Order: C-alpha cells, then sequence, then structure tokens
C-alpha cells in the first residue's frame, strides 16, 4: 500500500495504482520528496538525460564543428625529450591550458610570447606530466610551438604525477601554476591534490627557459563535508566510486580574491549513497519522468549502482592572500553537484563576460548513472562527450544552467576517429564580450585511432554566448593549436563535414568498445 505522498506523485503521472508492483511501491514509500537543495545547482536526471538527447539529435547549435580530417597533424612540440624515460620520443599530447590574465581570463601576453602548460606522456604507459610550451603572443601556426620540457623535471617517475590545473600570471610577471598532484605510493591509487608552484621564466634572444620552480605545494586535498577526501573513498570504494580532487581553475573576481574552481565529489553535506536514489530533488523532470527514472534505475544494477555512487562536484574554495604561496582561506558549497547522475564532471572553467559568470566543464556522459542515454549516445554519434555551462550573477552565486538543462556542445564524430575531441576549455576573446573560443584535445590517447596518429590540439573554434542564457556554435574555426582569437585567425579551409570528418575507412571502422564504455 502506497503512502499518501507516493500515491498524489503516482497519479499526477497518469499512472493506475494497481499495475504498480510490490517492490516498486515500496520503492515509492522510500521516496525522500522534501530535501531541501544544498546551495548551489545540480544537474538532476532529467538535465542529464536532456544533454545526451541533444547530442543524439546533433543539432549544429551545440554540435562540436567537423574538422577536417586531411589537415590533422600530431604537433611538433609533441616529440619531446619524455619526463620518465629521458628520451625523445612522440608523446599524446592532451589536457592543456594558457598562462591566462587572472582577472579577465585573457592568453596572457608575457614578454611577447603567450605560454601553455600541458599534460603528455608515452602512449600506452603510465605517463602523466606537465610541460611548460610556447610560441611568439598571436602567432597562429602549430609547428611554431616550442617545448621547454616537464616542469617538474626529467627522471620522474608514476609515484608522482602531474594533472590538470590552470596558471595565471603574478603582479611581478611570474606564473603561479596550479596542478593537480598524484601520489599513487598507496597501492597504485589515484591519490589526487589540488598543489600549487611558482614558475620563473627568462627569455633569451627567441627563446623562453624555465629558471626556477618555487614554492611548490600542496592546497586542498578535500576537508568531508563539502568535498570528498581521499580516506573517505579509501574506506568504501570496491571498485565502483571515482576518486576526484583535481583540474583547478584559479581566477580572481571584482572583490580581490583568488577562487579556485575544481573538480570533486562531494563529502557528506549530501553524499553518494542508494538513499540519492530515494531524494526526489536528484530527478529534476514530472512526475511521470521522475517514477519512470526510479523504476528503471531499479530494474538494472548498473544503473542502481552508478546512482548509488554519483556524486561528482564542481567545487569552489577562497584562496588566501599571498599569490605565490596559496593556502584556503574559506570552503564553500559547490557550486554545481550531480548526486544520483554523474561521478565525473571535470575541467572546470570560468569565463568572465560582461558582468557575469559563465562555469564550463568537460564530461564523458559515459560516467554517469543513465546507462541508456549515453549508450544511445555512442549508438548516435560513436561517442558520449559534452561540454556542459552555467551562467551566474557572481563568483559564488547561484549559477543557472546554460540552454536549459546546461549542455553547451556535443560530440559529433565517433570516439576512435583521427578527428574526435575531448577536454573542451573555452578562453575569452579580446574585446568581444559575446564570444569565447574553445580550445580541445584531438584524437584520443594510446594510439586508439591508428597508427602514428598520436593525440594533439584541435583547431579551436568560437562560441557564441547569447544574452539570454544560451549559446550557438559559430562557423569560425582557426588552425590546430590556436590560443587566441582575432581577425588573423579564421582559417574556413579547416572545417569538414560528415564526410571530410573522417579519414577514408574510419566511418565502417572498429568501434573501440573499451573507449566509449
Ligand atoms: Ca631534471
Ligand atoms: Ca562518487
Ligand atoms: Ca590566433
Amino acid at each position: 500500500k502506497l503512502n499518501k505522498d507516493a500515491e498524489n506523485v503516482v497519479k499526477k503521472a497518469g499512472i493506475d495504482p494497481n499495475s504498480l508492483t510490490d517492490d516498486q511501491i515500496k520503492a515509492l514509500n522510500k521516496m525522500n520528496f522534501s530535501k531541501a537543495a544544498k546551495s548551489g545547482t545540480q544537474m538532476t536526471y532529467n538535465d542529464f538525460q536532456k544533454i545526451a538527447d541533444t547530442l543524439i539529435k546533433q543539432d549544429g547549435r551545440y554540435t562540436v564543428p567537423f574538422f577536417k580530417a586531411s589537415e590533422i597533424k600530431n604537433m611538433p612540440a609533441a616529440t619531446t625529450k619524455d619526463a620518465q624515460t629521458n628520451t625523445i620520443e612522440p608523446l599524446d599530447v592532451w589536457d592543456s591550458w594558457p598562462v591566462q590574465d587572472v582577472r579577465t581570463g585573457q592568453v596572457a601576453n608575457w614578454n611577447g610570447y603567450q605560454l601553455v602548460i600541458a599534460m603528455m606522456g608515452i602512449p600506452n604507459q603510465n605517463d602523466n606530466h606537465i610541460y611548460l610550451l610556447y610560441n611568439k603572443y598571436g602567432d597562429n601556426e602549430l609547428s611554431h610551438w616550442k617545448n621547454v620540457g616537464p616542469i617538474f623535471g626529467y627522471n620522474s617517475t608514476a609515484v608522482s604525477q602531474e594533472w590538470s590545473g590552470s596558471a595565471v600570471l603574478n603582479s611581478d610577471n611570474s606564473i603561479q601554476l596550479f596542478y593537480t598532484r598524484v601520489d599513487t605510493s598507496d597501492n597504485n591509487t589515484n591519490h589526487q591534490k589540488i598543489a600549487s608552484a611558482t614558475l620563473y621564466l627568462t627569455d633569451n634572444n627567441g627563446n623562453v627557459s624555465l629558471a626556477q620552480v618555487a614554492n611548490d605545494h600542496i592546497v586542498f586535498e578535500g576537508d568531508g563535508y563539502y568535498y570528498q577526501t581521499y580516506d573517505q573513498w579509501k574506506a568504501t570504494n570496491k571498485g565502483a566510486d571515482n576518486i576526484a580532487m583535481r583540474d583547478a581553475h584559479v581566477i580572481e573576481d571584482d572583490n580581490g580574491d583568488r577562487y579556485l574552481v575544481f573538480e570533486a565529489s562531494t563529502g557528506l553535506e549530501n553524499y553518494q549513497g542508494e538513499d540519492q536514489i530515494y531524494n526526489w530533488l536528484n530527478y529534476g523532470g514530472d512526475d511521470a519522468f521522475n517514477i519512470k527514472s526510479l523504476f528503471r534505475i531499479l530494474s538494472n544494477d548498473d544503473i542502481k549502482s552508478r546512482a548509488t555512487w554519483a556524486n561528482a562536484a564542481i567545487g569552489i574554495l577562497k584562496l588566501n592572500k599571498d599569490e605565490k604561496n596559496p593556502k584556503v582561506a574559506e570552503l564553500y558549497s559547490p557550486l554545481i553537484s550531480a548526486p544520483m547522475v554523474s561521478d565525473e564532471i571535470e575541467r572546470p572553467n570560468v569565463v568572465k563576460l560582461g558582468n557575469k559568470y559563465y562555469l564550463f566543464a568537460a564530461t564523458r556522459l559515459n560516467r554517469g548513472s543513465n546507462d541508456d542515454a549515453w549508450m544511445n549516445a555512442n549508438y548516435a554519434v560513436g561517442d558520449n562527450v559534452a561540454m556542459v555551462g552555467y551562467v551566474a550573477d557572481s563568483l559564488t552565486g547561484s549559477y543557472k544552467p546554460l540552454n536549459d538543462s546546461g549542455v553547451v556542445l556535443t560530440a559529433s564524430v565517433p570516439a576512435n576517429w583521427r578527428t574526435a575531441t575531448y577536454s573542451y576549455y573555452a578562453v575569452p576573446v579580446a574585446g568581444k564580450d559575446d564570444q569565447v573560443l574553445v580550445t580541445s584535445y584531438m584524437t584520443n590517447r594510446n594510439g586508439v585511432a591508428g597508427k602514428g596518429m598520436d593525440s594533439t590540439w584541435a583547431p579551436s573554434f568560437l562560441l557564441q554566448i547569447n544574452p539570454d542564457n544560451t549559446t550557438t556554435v559559430l562557423a569560425k574555426m582557426t588552425n590546430q593549436g590556436d590560443w587566441i582569437w582575432d581577425d588573423s585567425s579564421e582559417n574556413l579551409d579547416m572545417i569538414g563535414d560528415l564526410d571530410s570528418a573522417a579519414l577514408p575507412g574510419e566511418r565502417d571502422k572498429p568501434v573501440d568498445w573499451d573507449l566509449i564504455g
């Protein structure tokens, strides 16, 4: 027998109570219909489903543009002396970020150079380290980039790794780097910590060198209430829980505060668990959608499991005033969270446009709980990646999803093609308040697209940011690896179509199942 709340929602859904099984009835009687939202905004089960639906539709407003596949090359600077082996090798290059102006997010001009920090490593090896690259500011040629080498030096190992973050210019023209320090000494686990160091560079006759790395230290690795700690994860992980404490994005607000916006999972404030399946807030559709979703969740062990472990978070904390030796001043509740919905939302990024703050992130939809949604994405397109987006009136204020569901970009080609992309990272555009340039890496790692095909820098493309909290992808593309949009940067030749996006035979190529899930 249904309680009265369960009975209310069943009738509003326009389904007959007698058609419900005993297992279904007892599920509805567990439902918690009155949990007050924690601070911030959730990607709900309905939001996730709409994002995937939009991806399946391949609507030109949100689809990542087709890139002309003939044009795609390995990045010369990704052939470099490897941080671990100490030998010159052609490396995968993936997650990358430019040094930016801490206030505006514009790509910084350091003594006439643009500077990018990048994850690189040998395909099919555990080789995760970051490298500093440079080129003349405004230069548009992939091949003019040069690799200064690994920030943390040669003779490195997989026991201590560097994953992604951000970088800005300090007031004295040194660089403050935020990155992910990963310690794998505890049984090879990816123990992630947000770290920071100051980089001192020098410039001699067209060459930029890394003179010194100072003040390298851990900033934050979770508190337990707002964000999940390594100990918490380890306490309950049997192989189904993600661990995330990474991808820290530094930005300074109008009030002179530096913040980190970062990737994590929620803590005890609103923790993962089987109870989240029974928190009505997490669903976010009408009654009929919500009930159908509950029943689907319960009918599949995988989905139930995923829902039980899902609690991705985009966090924020305020740093203290020391530019070069940052520590946490205040922790806040996540800006965005996805309890029940996804256990992985990465590369959070904030861009200020006018008086608004746009929060973007990359995600692979196959890390969400709704297996039907992401498998349908894979079936329709051959990939499940997206960029999501929100907007707020202040850096810490309430973020509202863009384009209804939060969808911003959707995958347009199969994951194992040369022109597949991930790790979308938007950079503002000089003298434009309604556009950002979307950068990404191209070709998925570890040789999945074929012989000699390394992860490289994608051509970048403009995304228009509209005043009504929507976005529109524009048919404006650059060369590979362009971080700076201007009137010199357009290269319309790079834009492909559904056909030219593919090398010969890729349309009929066998799917890489491990890759797409
Ligand atoms: Ca060294
Ligand atoms: Ca989790
Ligand atoms: Ca450019």
